[PDB]
């Protein structure tokens, strides 16, 4: 999963954010 407050990106890497965090922009965005 990404570190919370990383760049996340599940929809093109297909790993979101850790479970007790969440992706704000699939494409390109930050964790929080």
């Amino acid at each position: 999963c990404i570190p919370k407050w990383n760049r996340c990106g599940p929809k093109m890497d297909g790993v979101p954010c850790c479970e007790p965090y969440t992706c704000t922009s699939d494409y390109y965005g930050n964790c929080s």
